[PDB]
This record gives structure tokens, sequence and C-alpha cells, in this order.
């Protein structure tokens, strides 16, 4: 019979198994003096929903556009309400058959106009540096080629094509191809030309591509240069000038310069260089380093180095895969203020532009191939293009055109083949074909665990205990005798880790410790730098941020692209606070009697010469005394114990007792760098004098009795609950202990430890933690002091249908003016709830007051949040905040805000001050109840009443990381236990 | 210290592990002549939140009520806007530490005026028959006492305390007592004072309590008669007459009757009677029966009985506990119209007036205490109140009560201890109580499967293949020998069984022809009678039924209240309909050459004189022939062969090759009996002659092809996907194939059957059932006849991230008339998901029609829907119905209304018709799509959309009972396999 289907051809080249067709050999790109022209701006767009419908009207021509819009290129079209964002991690959108594609594959037609004046005559190419997924070409109605790896740079000849003044560019974009098996990357879904176009000519005797050698001899100081130049894959002849070393040199031949000073992610040194033929010259910036693997560490210039790195996806929350400029330079500047000096590609080559600001401001680089096939692994990798021969010359061109863009730049110390793409006879094809055209960079792939095709051994999410024994080699042995042999010579990096999602990452400081006791640990890269949001604007204008499900998809994962250190905006997270104390790279260790501090300097290769060391003592009044101390400089990995002037030490002697007082010495930046001010902080450690424990009021005031109500100095109780109504004339709604909290993003994760495979959020829900009920036992008046009494309040909390609980008394006592309130928890029953032990998420009390809070000020940790395995950035200080800037802005709502190791609170309830004082207490104070918190999805879901709601925690559990890895370590965890504390209160006008 | 809580004396009581106080000797419900007022009406009624907060102000008196309003009694409060209704299945709604209470616990206090004249003096009493579930009852000011045990009675002496004149009556009720540890029925939490409150005089010289003995001697023929009458507990003289017996003895003789007619469900021979003192005369209604276990078989008058039962609660959606007279009558004669014969009143006594009902109509009935701790089990029964030896007293109350109420009713025939109470010592004494009080009746009691206090073994939800076990007596042993002699010994009965929640149940079939194999087996008693549904009206004022959590519940379990055969308001579900076909007393089996039917009597007393045999064919035009036939009466439990008339079997010769007829024959009552008119139809079978396969239509017609459209006769496609666009004009927006259904109640439980721990809901969302996507493959004109072309348009069906999938091949011809569809469906790739092998709800296509359709008419099976497992009461026939009526309003809509074994089909879209032939399909036609369906949680989010929604289908899945019991049996699963089904399709005007 006739075949009748439309659009055959056009789907049957989607299908293609084959790397793009007609282009030009893959080259560096190179900043060159040759005439260019970017065709970035305006162009007309037309969008189908499929090949079969996708119209062949001529349309490359520019003639008579019918249905084409104005649409800004570069551009990630569903931005810009073509369709919308889709948002999968793991999962295909799509049936899983390659090569096939769906019938609905939104198809893009773009088209622009441009005049190339004779300076592009007779020879010049069109340069596209991006396009998701499939790109087909033409100029003038003549097909140029098809674009295959989405975020590979391709460039076509158009000599004899391009004409005298007005060309036609024309370009049909299809989202989905056969190559979006190979670039299931977790992310937003998002087609479109997403990277410059540009027209450069090609003048004759110019230079095709360069490749730069700078090695460092760190014994004798030497700097090992060659500088490769070719024309059409021919080496030629070429002059390289580098001024600042009196060198110049052919292009082609070694030399040796005689002192280089080399490059590091701490020191960027680099220099200014130009390799020029006759026709064409090229402007270079070499850093001389040297990478090699020896005694199982990655090493540069000779030194082990740690790796304090982050994975850094390109998203902007309005223009998707469209990184503006002066984002990434800002965005790179703040990691630089975070301390961070590593920077991992994930999942693909970013922008170009990218490698020079890494160059400059300085980070060792791991660039990453686009490619990832993790939707296979469901499947137990059935057809999983990695192992499949007909995808090999595919996935060679991708590592092909991955390597010759980038590989001029120092700030790329490992090649890595892609992520999650499985095992395979195209991972060892693209490994083999790395270290054959760039010996000089180690080759990382995480996918496969025995190493076989690596130089390093790479992980994600390992537990800290499993870090440790690779950190000692001790890990278990490959089947295989020769590999585990290779393996256990390689040095060791987490390519990510301590996933950042929501309230945390906890357990960052247990792998820190381990990165700096074990030389084979390299360090590692925190999963991801930023949230992917998108910006969206409710009813009433007022602008969230959207994630996974928010766009209409009928697969998706939700808010698991809001796993990051800063929103999408580029806000921190109090992840990042905290990050940056952990990674911080000198050591300040304050003597508790204030003579003075020990100072490590962690760095690699500088000294502590950067830096200005200050010092100040502050107390409730505030700053006593401060200045700045002079420190000879510390060589790297090297220690010293520097002297405060005697007057700190003199001060902390006359402090009466019970005073506080914190000294504080920082390492801040002595002067300007090229990432930030001078006066930046870096590095920091305190001493503080603690204020003694509150003395408890005399219990002088006695209980007067009334039918409906008890009164005791300035609180008054309820007579049928036995709780307070109110307390100095603040009304109290409701008091009452807590054990549980709104769910963090860790919390929904399963534990894939022990026998229990609910997530703790599920565990706790089947537990009834979030619907306790409290039963009153009895209230008795007990003498106290000269006709005072005390009041004690005695109750058992539990939960329907619940056998366990706990007894709770409240013992009340009060001198008229302060009030003391000592609480005593102890275990009912066996906590034990379908099979398993019970765990709580705190012990503490919620006090819900009838009036709002507009000011929380207290002594602690600050100013940012802290928990049990977080808070490493929340030094100790007197802090005070407006009440919404207490809160933290995660995506979708959840438990946050708590300020751990508080000594003293004070919350301004309009005109009144509520004074709390006792042993250290978690502070959390919300003008919304834990249920509202808890049913919130995204922030406008959020909605004071009018009310506000206290916590007090005697006890928290950690956050952990059970989103993704390990949950919360053993030492952190909360098991029901006994418990007893003690609190005063005052109210103030 | 002085003790300062309030209302601690309430709360004691509240606490108490003790029966009622004050109360009068425990006796049956007694019709007498004594003067009586009934104080129902319009009381007085003020509500607290709990014991310390209810005032203590002297209401009892009447004077001065400060917050009362009109409220009536009986009553369930909540049912009236006092709080609301609130629906626990096992778990408890207060912490679990028994005998205390929570501090939320409605109190309500209820207060009427009435006047007592001189006949209620000098001696009377007030009888309470149900208060849920703690009350104190007070006179004039002055406390009776208290009641415990809320579905029993309570008598207050009032000599003395009683008035000439006005009285004033108090009661305060608490919702929550330490009796609710032991009322923990599946079913609404709802307090009240919500049966009878009855003023009684007690003249000198009269009777307080009766004892009727009735037995029957069924080899003689003869009654065994002794009526015992006491006074204050003590034996008195009195004279019994039996009119129709010829029959006047003393009270406490034993007497020989020459001859009775014995009572059974069949036939409920009932004989007026008197027993009468000098004050006081009773009358009593007496069946003659005796009950016997023999040979492991329960046997009533020397015969083994079968029990067709179904479990009864007592609820209206509007009154709550509160049942009117009149719905209980309506709905035992609806009982006996479906052929039901015996109930099980689940789980506590019913209200005093339905024993004499079910005398005179018939029903075997199993009478149960007030008993249920079943929210212990979760804690492993550590303190379940049936083994503390706290409570022996008060659980012995419970079942005192019980059996001293009803003990005089031929129709109960054995005493249940309780439900889902556990093991324990209080059993053991309730069962040794009642053994003794009142040998006649065997013990029931299915917690306690060793079965050491009971008399027969009972079991909930036995799947089929162990209750086949049972049937043969080779169960598996018991560890102690001599309790496993004993249950052996023991008849066999399913207390509960095909959990009728939902579309379902399914299975029935596979019990009832185990329970006619096998006479060990008594039978089974449904799950449940009838659905709890309490009326909602929403805001539009359109009226539907809520369930769990739809009152605010913090705690409930949804829809699992909703679960009978009939909604709330008694309208029948089909699982009724079906029930009834399967339950049906005769066997008629129609021979296939028309010539004459086999009827076997499966009645156990009666034979077939009551009934009417007649018989019908019916054709495509109407009815052929029809009449009556007379059949000699057949014995209980023989069989007969009738001859129908020769003019029948001559009408089934003489029909044309294809032409299909249905002969049906019915068993009809003759006679107006007691639940039924005559003509009310109790049995049926049919023999039918099928249409032969339509004949494809000669592929005549060619295919013309346009740039975007094909037509082929009255079909036009979309070039573009393949699929039909109209078909007759008829707009066709989607066809496509489908595996999935809106899950049923049943697919959302668990199957504890297998290493697969979700429902099968959950299995087919993780494998994507829901979510198909559909390739096309190509699209082929083939030479057909005469220059006509088929077109086979060929597809593969999968979901995303998947790499299972379908091909499905469409050929479509015809001659210009008809459309002829054959479907081919192949698997492609291992059906294998998560680790499990992936089942089908179906295999079928789904025509989306952009029109409505007002009618649906097909030859098949019906009226109702039928599925695999179910549709036994679906008979062949013609049928036609409006579109609505299609449907089933399940409380929560899902999957219904299909209608299996459907050889044609006619749907009237406006002014044109659809005709739909082929081999036998199912057919369903809904105004919603699916999705629309399984997201509705009530009925009013179905929305019609404007178009119509066809399935037609080749294969369906059962629906099983798998929310509570076993899941769909192996052979009406459906594993995914190759298909192959041919459809004709037909428009017209
Ligand atoms: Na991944
Ligand atoms: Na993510
Ligand atoms: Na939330
Ligand atoms: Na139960
Ligand atoms: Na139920
Ligand atoms: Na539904």
């Amino acid at each position: 019979g006739r075949s009748l289907e439309l659009g055959a051809a056009d789907i049957q080249d989607l299908e293609s198994f084959e790397a793009g067709r007609g282009a030009l050999p893959a080259r560096a790109y190179l900043q060159s003096d040759a005439p260019r022209l970017s065709l970035n701006g305006e162009w007309q767009f037309r969008l189908s929903p499929g090949s079969r419908v996708a119209p062949d009207d001529g349309w490359q021509l520019g003639e008579a556009l019918n249905g084409f819009e104005s649409l800004p290129v570069p551009s990630s079209w569903p931005m810009h309400g073509h369709g919308a964002p889709a948002y999968t991690n793991v999962q295909f959108p799509f049936a899983v058959e390659p090569p096939h594609v769906p019938e609905a594959n939104p198809i893009g037609d773009h088209l622009v106009v441009f005049e190339a004046g004779p300076e592009f005559f007779p020879h010049a190419l069109l340069r596209f540096d991006g396009i998701e997924s499939a790109g087909t070409v033409w100029l003038n109605g003549v097909e140029l080629g098809t674009t295959r790896g989405s975020r590979l740079a391709h460039e076509f000849d158009v000599s004899g094509i391009l004409e005298q003044g007005e060309n036609t560019l024309a370009v049909r974009v299809a989202q989905f191809s056969a190559a979006s098996y190979v670039e299931d990357q977790d992310m937003w879904w998002l087609p479109g030309i997403f990277r410059d176009v540009t027209l450069q000519a090609r003048p004759a005797a110019g230079i095709d591509d360069v490749f730069v050698h700078a090695g460092y001899d760190h014994i004798t100081g030497e700097g090992i240069l060659k500088v490769e130049a070719s024309r059409g894959g021919q080496a030629i002849d070429a002059v390289v000038r580098v001024p600042e070393l009196a060198l110049e040199l052919a292009a082609g031949t070694e030399v040796r310069v005689p002192a280089v000073e080399p490059w590091s992610a701490e020191v960027p040194k680099l220099y200014e260089a130009a390799v020029s033929a006759a026709g064409e010259s090229v402007a270079l910036q070499i850093g001389f380093r040297s990478i090699a693997i020896e005694d199982a560490q990655f090493k540069v210039n000779g030194r082990r180095i740690l790796l304090r790195g982050v994975n850094r996806h390109e998203h902007h929350p309005r223009l998707g895969r469209v990184v503006p400029r002066d984002v990434v330079e800002a965005e790179l500047r703040l990691m630089k203020q975070h301390n961070i000096n590593a920077i991992r590609t994930s999942h693909y080559p970013p922008h170009p532009q990218f490698l020079a600001l890494a160059d400059q401001l300085g980070f060792y680089v791991v660039l990453e191939c686009d490619l990832e096939t993790h939707g296979f692994e469901s499947a137990g990798w059935a057809q999983n293009p990695s192992d499949d021969p007909q995808w090999e010359d595919a996935l060679v061109d991708r590592m092909r055109r991955t390597v010759e863009r980038d590989k001029n730049h120092a700030s790329v110390v490992m090649w890595s083949l892609g992520n999650e793409a499985g095992t395979g006879r195209n991972l060892a094809a693209m490994s083999r074909w790395t270290k054959d055209r760039d010996p000089s960079r180690p080759i990382h792939y995480e996918g496969d665990w025995s190493s076989e095709h690596v130089d390093v051994y790479s992980r994600m999410y390992a537990s800290q205990a499993e870090t440790a024994l690779i950190g000692q080699g001790i890990e278990p042995a490959l089947n295989d005798a020769a590999l585990d042999a290779r393996r256990r010579a390689m040095p060791f990096v987490l390519c990510q880790y301590v996933h950042a999602m929501g309230n945390g990452p906890g357990g960052m400081s247990e792998y820190q410790a381990l990165f700096e006791k074990y030389p084979r640990l390299m360090g590692g890269f925190v999963w991801e730098w930023l949230e992917h949001g998108i910006t969206v604007s409710t009813a009433d204008g007022v602008d969230h941020y959207g994630y996974g499900g928010d766009f209409g998809e009928e697969v998706h994962d939700g808010n698991f692209v809001t796993d990051g250190l800063v929103d999408a905006d580029r806000r921190p997270r109090p992840g990042l606070l905290d990050f940056k104390k952990v990674i911080e790279p000198l050591r300040i260790d304050v003597a508790r009697d204030w003579t003075g501090f020990t100072l490590r300097n962690g760095q690699d290769f500088a000294d502590t010469s950067a830096f200005s060391f200050r010092y100040e003592v502050e107390a409730d009044g505030g700053a006593l005394d401060g200045g700045t101390v002079d420190v000879a400089p510390v060589a790297p990995q090297s220690e010293t114990v520097v002297e405060l002037p005697g007057s700190v030490a003199a001060l902390a002697a006359g402090l009466s007792d019970g005073r506080p007082a914190v000294l504080t010495v920082r390492a801040v930046l002595g002067a300007d760098s090229a990432w930030a001010d001078a006066g930046h902080e870096v590095a920091w450690g305190q001493s503080v004098r603690e204020p003694g424990a509150p003395v408890p009021p005399a219990p002088v005031e006695p209980v007067q009795v009334q039918d409906s109500e008890l009164t005791l100095g300035p609180v008054v109780f309820s007579r049928a609950t036995g709780m307070p109504t109110s307390i100095g004339g603040v009304p109290v709604e409701k008091l009452g202990l807590t054990l549980w909290w709104a769910p963090t993003d860790n919390d929904l994760g399963r534990e894939w430890g022990g026998a229990d495979e609910r997530p703790l959020a599920t565990q706790w829900k089947d537990a009834g933690l979030n619907r306790l009920h409290t039963r009153l036992l009895g209230i008795s008046a007990n003498p106290g002091q000269d006709g005072g009494e005390t009041l004690t309040v005695r109750t058992r909390v539990s939960a329907a249908d619940k056998q366990y609980g706990v007894l709770v008394d409240y013992t009340w006592s009060t001198d008229g003016e302060t009030v003391g309130l000592r609480t005593q928890v102890r275990r009912d029953g066996t906590w034990v709830n379908r099979g398993f032990e019970v765990e709580w998420a705190r012990i503490g009390l919620e006090f819900v007051l009838g009036e709002e809070t507009e000011l929380v000020s207290w002594f602690g940790q600050g100013p940012h949040q802290s928990y049990p395995d977080t808070g490493q950035g929340a030094r100790a200080g007197w802090f005070s905040l407006p009440l919404a800037k207490m809160d933290v802005e995660y995506v979708r709502p959840q438990e946050c805000g708590a300020r751990s190791g508080s000594r003293s609170a004070a919350l301004q309830l309009g005109g009144r001050t509520l004074e709390i004082c006792g042993d250290p207490f978690a502070l959390t104070v919300r003008p919304y109840s834990q249920d509202v918190l808890d049913a919130a999805a995204h922030r406008p879901d959020l909605k004071a009443d009018g009310r506000t709601y206290l916590y007090v925690d005697h006890a928290l559990r950690g956050v952990g990381t059970a989103a993704c890895g390990p949950g919360v370590l053993e030492q952190y965890r909360l098991k029901p236990r006994d418990a007893d504390f003690i609190l005063t209160l005052k109210v103030r006008s």
C-alpha cells in the first residue's frame, strides 16, 4: 500500500543517532581580531506543536511570513510564553524508546535578516554556541547543516552562500530529538536558541585553532610553554608574544621560561599573550600550572589542594538557560565572597564566556561534557546509549567539542565525561579520545565506580563514614584485582555532597574534618549552587518562585529543582552562610583567657599577607576594646600563636561574674581584591564569657483563687485548664508541649538506612506528633517563701489512638516582677508505633499570644538560623530583627528560623516587651501556626492571623540531608526521653 | 498543697469501671397493659464542652433555665447542629489511657416537664432504652442513678419521687466515658438520648419479667412450652393462654402441645398468647423452634439451614442513631424482597421494636452485645478491657442486659458476645453467664479463633480458599488438641464477608457455591446492609452524602463508613441487586432446546407452593410467547424437571439463524405476602439464542486523500494523527487505547497477598497507566474489493519514562453505510515496573465525541452494571436508559457503570444514532472524563463538559473486595497480553 503519514522526513532526521551534519571541525573559543557581527537581538519566531504539522511554506526566505512574531535571541522560548517550562529529575517526560520522539514536540522556527559588509568576504562562518536540542540551519534558503549537543558550539562555513548586503538566516529548532535521551539532566526542559549567534570573517593566512600548554616546574620555578596554532587542521607559522615575560617565540616550539609566577585558584596569575599570523591575531590569558596525581593525591604545582566546591547549573528565573553576563560575574564574585574555590559545570559545558572569568577570579574547574542518560537506570540500564555502539560517534563528538572549546584555560583542571550515564563502551571511547588529545588534565566520571576509564575516584553523597574509610584507603576491594590496585592509587572526590535542599544542609562539619585529616580526600562540591526557581506573578501581582508541577506538567518532580545554596536571584540561603564558615581557609582559635589566638593557614599556596587581623570585645552596652594586630605572614599549612594586646586579657579579668562579653577575632581583606572590597570577612573565631544563670525569683507572692481563675503575680490562669491566659496583660491563648515541626524537605526524604521505609515526616504523622492532646491531672498550690506559694499544674500529653504519652508538670513562681517556670517531662509507656521507635523533632513549649510581635531580639547565635547540625556561620552576639526577617523564604515553606543556643530573648508586642531567660534554649517566632506552615506549598499561602507563635525549645533534632544522601547523624537525633528545664519570664512597658 | 482543679467529681464518675448505679434488675422488653406515658417530644437542651465547665447551677429543677434551647428527644444531638458527627473505624478519637476521658468532652444537659396522673401511683418507673454514652438521671432534683451501655435499657424506680401532677426530669449526658473504650464500633460517634424515654406504672400483683421457652420436636410435631413469669425476681402465679392452640396453663410448668406449626425465617408462624396476673397482663408472640448443633452443622427444627445474611447497623442520614419505625419496617421488607433471611445486629442490640418485626417477617437473628475494643489491637491488646478483671462486672452487665431484653423472641437464634474485642477472661465470664441463663441459643464470638467459649466457629473475610478447607473439615489444627477437637465439631459462619464498599462486591458466587456444597458451612452475613452517609446541603442547595473527614474531624477514616448494599436512604446499590440473585432460594436452569427447565428448591423448610412459575420469550420486536406453568410443589432440597409448553420449543426451532431471542423463566409470589405484593420476583433463569456475528462490510469504498485529511466513506481522519475526526458527521475529538480505570474503593485497598505492598491504584499510577501516550508509526491504504481500500493506522502506546508499550493497529473498512474496525494489540517489552508485573484494568477503546448523548440502548446484560466477578443480577435482554441513569451514585465517584456482555449498542446524539456491534464487549458512556471521575471526591465534583466518553472494552478486570478481604480472584485478573477484536459502527438519522 501507499505511505500516507506526514512529516516522516523531519522525524527521521530527529531520530538520527549521528552528530550534526555540515559543521566545520570543532575548535577552541578564541578572542580574535577577525571582523565579527553578533546576530543576537529581535528575531521572528513561529511555534508548531510537532513535525507533522510544522509548515513547509518556504518561510526560510523571509518573504510573506505567515504566523511569525518577535522573539529575543538568545532565548529559552518557554520563558516567553511559548508553551511552558517543565521539570523532571530522573524520569523522562516522553516514552523511553530510543531513538524515537513523541508526537507532541514543539517545533520553533526562527528567522533573522542581517547585513554583511565587504569585510566578511570571501570567507566567513556562522557560529551557534547553543541550541536545545536539534537545530537545522538555512542561509538564504540554502541548508547549512544541523546541530546536536545542546550546550556545545557549532560553526558552518557560509562562503559562497553569504551575500553582499542583505542575508536571511533561518533555524528550525525541535525541542525533543534522539539527543534528548542523552541530555536527561535534573533541570528544566527548555528548548531554544539560548546562546550567541555570531557571523565571523575568516581572513586568509589566519588562525583557526590554538592549543596553549603552560606547565609549571615547582622545583625550579620555570614555566614550560608551547602554544600550538593551526589553520584547516594543519600546524602553521605563527609568532607568540608574552610581553610581561620578555618572550617572543614561534608557535609549536616548547620553551622554558626561567621564572614564572604560577596560577592557582588562590593566586590566579595570568600573563597576557598574543599569537598572530599575517591575517589574524588571537589574544590569550596564560596561567602556568601543572596537574599531577601522586601518592593517591590530586596535586597542582606540586601541592595537594583542597577543593571547596559547588555544582553550578546555568539558570535564570526569568530567562531560563540564558544567564546575562552581569549575573555570571556577580555570582562568581559571590562564590569567592563565600570562600568557594572550585566549580563543577553540572552537567554540560557552560557559556563560553565563563572560562575567562574562572581564570581571572580563580576557581578550580571540573569541565563536564553534555551527557546524561539517568532515565535508563529504572529499566536496569537496558538500551542505555552509553553502551550502544550505534551512539559511539555521537558521544565522541560531544566529548571532542567539549574538550576543544575550553582546552586553553588554566582554570580547567579535570575533564568530566558526563553525569549519571551508567557504564558502557562509549564512555570508554570518550575517555580514550580525551587522554590522547589532552594528557595534561585528569579525567573524571562518577557513573562507573570501578573507575576503569578515569584518573580520580569520584562518588556522590557517600556517607561521612564511608568517606572516612576511603580517606584511610581501606574501603572494600573491587572484584578485579587490577582495577582495585588502580583505584586505590587514585585520590577521591565528592562530585556532589551535602544536598542543600530546604532547611539544611546538616552534617557539613563532619565531612570537612575528614577533608582536613586525610590527604587522599580532594574535597567536595555541594549540590548545588542555585535553586532553579522560576518567577511567577499571581492574581494580585505578588511574585514568588514556581517549581515542578506549577506549569501544568503531567509528570514532574516538584520542588527538587529548588535545592540550592542561593535562590534563583542569587540571594544567599542560610546554608551558604554556614558553608562559607565551614570551608573558611584560615582557622582562628581564641584562647579562653583572651591572651591570644592560634592561627592556622589552611590555604595551599598563599600566605596570610592578604589579610588584616582585627579583634573586638563586645558587651551588652557595646564595644569595649578593639583594634588590629600585626601578624608576620604565616606559610600555607603552617600555624602560629598570635598575642592579643594585654588590655584585652585585662578586660576579661576585670569582668564582674555573670556579665556576658564576646571577644571576636576576624581575618578580613587588607585591600580591595578582584572579588570583594577591603574589609571583607574571610575567617573568624570567638571566645565567649557566658552570662550567669538567671536566679529564679523568690516565691514570695501567693496564689489568689477565684471561681474560674487563679492569679499569681502578673500571671492569670484558667482554673479549668491550669494554663496561663495572660502574663503581665499579654493575652496567652495557648501554652503546651511541642514534639513536632513542619517537615523540612529532608524530612520528606526516605532514610535508606534501617528497616523503616517511611520518611520521618510520615513516621511523625503515623505517630500523631502533629496532633498532640493534653489531659489535665491536677492543680496544686504549695508553700513557697514568706507566705508566698508556687503553683504546679500536672498534665499528660499524648495523641488520639496512642497509648504512649509524656507527663508534663509546670511549676510557677513569682516575686511579682519576674516569673519562674520549671517544666518537667517524663516518658509514659513505650514510644513505639507501627513497629518502630518514635523519634521527636524537639522538646519544647509553644506560647500562642493574642497580639502581634514587631521585633525579636536575643543574645545567642546569629543573625541567621541554627539547628544542632547547622549554624556554623551563626556567631555569638546580640541580635535584633523585625519579625518578618526572622523567617526564611524557602520556596516550599517548612520548619526554619530557629535560633539555637539562645541565652536570653525579648519580644516587642506593641508597647510592651516579653523577656525570656534561662539555660540555653532555641528561639522561634512566627505570625502563623505550624499547621499553616505545614499546609503551605508556596509562600503566598502563609497568612498572619494576628497572633504570635513563640517556640522555646529545650532540645532540637538536626536537619541532616535526607532529601538526597545521609539523614541526621546519630549524635543529632532525638529519641524520646525525660527532660527538665527552667525559664524566667518578664513583661515590661 | 490544696487541690484546685475543677469538676473532679464528675470526671471520677465518668472514669468508673462499673456498670450504672441505681437501676432496677435487667428484664425483658414486654408489651404490658400497665399504664405508660412516653416522654418523647420536645425537650430543653444545653451543651457544654467538658465536665470542668458544665454548670452546677441547679438546672435540674427547671427554674430559670439559663442557656437551654429546644431539642427533640430521642435524638443524636450532633445531627441537630450541636457539634458535628465524627467517623473513625478502628482508631479511637481520644488518647488511649483507660479509664481516662479527654478534656474536650461534650456534656449535654436534657430537661423535660411532664404530668403524672393517678394511674402512676403508688409505684412507677422511668425507662431509658439508650443513652450514648454516660447518663446521670434526676427526677424533681433527686438523683435516680446512671446508665452505662449505650445501646442497652435502664429502668429506675421513681416511687416516692414522682409526684402527682407536674414533674421535672433532668438527664446529664457525657459523650465520652470509660465506657467509650468498650464501644469502639466502626461507625459515627454520636452522643445523645437516642431511644425512647417512658414512664410506666407498676401496679401491684403485676408481672416484671417473662421467659418464653417454645421448642419444637421435629419427629413428633409437638411443641414444648414453658412460660416463666416473675415479680421482683421471684416466680409468681400466672395464667398463660394461647387461644389458637386451645391452651390454658400455669406459668412455670412445661407442657407438650400435641401439634404446632414450627417457626422459621421461611415460615414465621407466630401464636398469640397472654400471661396475666391479677394486676397486669403481658402480650406475647410465640414461635415454636429448637436450635441444635449436630454433626458439625447448625440446625433449626432438625434441619441444617443456610444463612443468607446482612450486618445491620442502625443509622439514618439525618437523624443519626435514631431510625424511625417506618424506616425499620421498610428496610426489613426490602431485605426480604432481596431474598435475605438473616440479620446480625452489628455490633450492639437494636431498638427493642426490631425484635417483633424480625419475628413477624422472618429472619434468623444474631443478637450481639454492645462490646468492641478494637482500638486496643494496635498496641498488642495491652490494657484491653476484655482481659482486665477490673472490667468484669461492667462487661457481664452488658451481656446480662442484652440477653434479658430480647430472650423471648423466636427470631434470635444466637447470642453474640460482641465484636473485635480480642480475647480475655471477661469474654469467658460473659459466655459462662449466658450459657447458664439461656442454654437454648448457641453462643457466637469471632474475636477468639480458638473458639474456647463459643458454640460455632466464626470468622470474618476468610478467603474462598480457606472457606473451602473449613467446609471440608481440613483446616489446620489448633495447638491445643482438646480445643481443636471442639472446634472441628463446630459449624462455621462468616459473620462478615464480601465487603460491599463502592463498586462491588466481587467474588460472591464462589462463596455461595461452597455454602451449597458443604453442610458444615452455615453461610455468611455481608458487610454491610447500609452506607452510613450523612446528608449535606452545599452552597447551591444540592444534597449529597458526607463521610469521614467532611465534618472537621482531626482523625477519621474517610468513606469507609459508606460500604453498604443500600445507601443511607435505602436505595439499592448494584451489589444488592447481584446479592439477591446470588442467594436466590430456587435454582432455575432453562434447557438449551427450550423444552423445559430444571427447578431446584433450595429452601430448608418451605415447598414451592408459594410461587407462580412464568415464562416469556422476547425478541427484538417484543414478546412472542409467554404464560404460566403449573408445578406440583417441590419439597425443600429436592429437584424436578418442569416441561414448558411445546409452542416455546417450536418457536426456538423456527427462529431464523442469527436472530436473537431470550427465554426467561421466573418464580414470582403467587399471592401477597407480609413483605411483598403478588408478582414479586424471587428467582429466575434464562436461555439465550445469540445473534449471529455482524458480517463486516465489504471494503468497496476507497480512501480519498487530501493534504490534511483522509476520507473513507463516512469516516474523516486527521492525516497528521491517523485518528478519525468524524464518523457520519459525529465529531470525534479523540480515539485511543485504554488500559486503566478510575480506581474503585477496592483498588485503593492493599492486597495482603504477595510481596507487593501497594494498592492496585498505586501500582497503576507508578506504571503510568493513567497517562498513556501514543506515537504514530505509519498510515497505509491497502487494496480491498472492487477498487475499494482498507486503511491501516499503526501506533505504539506507552507512558513517559517507561520502556514497555503495546503496538496497536487499526484497520478501517466500509461499504459506505457500515464501518468495520479491527483492532490488534501486541505487547512490546516486559511489562514490569518497580520490580513487579504490571496488571491492566482493561483492554479497550475510548471514543471522545464532540456532542452529548441523551440515551443509551443495548442488547446484552442489564439493566444495571456488570464486571467479570459481578453482574449476577444482570440478565440478558434489551435495555435503554437516559445517560444519567447509566451512572452509579457512589458517594466517592469511581469506576462504575460498565455493561459487560454487550452484543450491540446504540447511542442517541441529538438527532442521530451511533450503533456499535461485534463480538461481546463492555459498554460505558459518561458525560465527563476518567480524570474528572478519578479526581472527584463527592458527586458535585462531577461536571459535564459537553462531550460523550464512550468506552468499548474487549476485556475487563474484576473488582474483587480488596477494600477489606480478598482481592480479585485469579480467574478475573488481567495480565498484559496480545489481543484482537472487531467492531462495526453505523451512524443514522
Ligand atoms: Na540525574
Ligand atoms: Na535537583
Ligand atoms: Na509546607
Ligand atoms: Na472494628
Ligand atoms: Na465501615
Ligand atoms: Na474519584
